[PDB]
């Protein structure tokens, strides 16, 4: 029976990745090779089912670095992270590879099977 | 030119809903009167001006309990929480007055908007 505001989830996540741009209250940093990102946790474990399996593990909540497999490809990581702070995926023939291998490992389902359709339509 | 994921902000407001439900990576209490009401300072910050004023001013970003003004409703304030965190305002004629005020506190202009705009159709 509630009013329902179409446009709030959309306007929460842009802040949010407007906190993310000034590093305002991130309390992780994800390593990725030589690279590394920084992001809050919390959206971290809304996208993904990895980030959710570490954080909700007392053992893992109050770690500040994460280390992924030494095989994941950063642009690929950035190109998901991006997606989860935005709704938009940059999905391309020179990239879709990495990008689906690293949703696999990230455990991103709905981008996993984008990237299967991506294949589909060549 | 990326490929937009219309439903996935809603997802992730899900998310951090659940997570809040579960007292997962939760970082302040509210004080109202005599209620308490445990939140996420980004999601804060995100859809209240003054929780933004708030946090990003480095006196007060690690404060871990925030005070509200005595005057505040607590049903007020659990109505526009829940907002943050579903999209959804429980509106009616016996709260409208409170939630519209606890708004304008809260520097929450859509929200405001939306009780000037019941007022209206009565
Ligand atoms: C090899 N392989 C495994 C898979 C997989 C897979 C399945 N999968 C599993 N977990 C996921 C997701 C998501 C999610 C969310 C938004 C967009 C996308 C995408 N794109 C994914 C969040 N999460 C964590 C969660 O559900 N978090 C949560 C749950 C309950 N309460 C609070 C919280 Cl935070 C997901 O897709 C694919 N390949
Ligand atoms: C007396 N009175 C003053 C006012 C006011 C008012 C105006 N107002 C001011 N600030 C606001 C909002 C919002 C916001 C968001 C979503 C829903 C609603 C609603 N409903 C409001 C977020 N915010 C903080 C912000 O903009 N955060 C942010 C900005 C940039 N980068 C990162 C971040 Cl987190 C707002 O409505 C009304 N009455
Ligand atoms: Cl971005
Ligand atoms: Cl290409
Ligand atoms: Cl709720
Ligand atoms: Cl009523």
């Amino acid at each position: 029976s509630q009013i329902q505001f179409t446009r709030h989830a959309s306007d929460v996540l842009l802040n949010l990745n407007r906190l993310r741009s000034r590093d305002i209250l991130t309390d992780v940093v994800i390593v990725v090779s030589r690279e590394q990102f920084r992001a809050h946790k919390t959206v971290l474990m809304a996208c993904s089912g990895l980030f959710y399996s570490i954080f909700t593990d007392q053992l893992k909540r109050n770690l500040s670095v994460i280390n992924l497999d030494p095989e994941i490809n950063p642009e690929g990581f950035n190109i998901l992270l991006d997606f989860m702070y935005t709704s938009r995926l940059n999905l391309r023939e020179g990239n879709i590879m990495a990008v689906m291998a690293t949703a696999m490992y990230l455990q991103m389902e709905h981008v996993v099977d984008t990237c299967r359709k991506f294949i589909k339509a060549s």
